[PDB]
């Protein structure tokens, strides 16, 4: 579980590519 953490990060970094583009839907909306 501790390692998981760093690992989750990386994960994190990877979903603000795909969440970019729902911020501007967020405006859309």
């Amino acid at each position: 579980k501790k390692k998981l953490g760093f690992f989750l990060v990386t994960f994190l970094f990877i979903w603000g590519m795909m969440l970019l583009h729902f911020t501007i839907q967020q405006r859309k909306k």
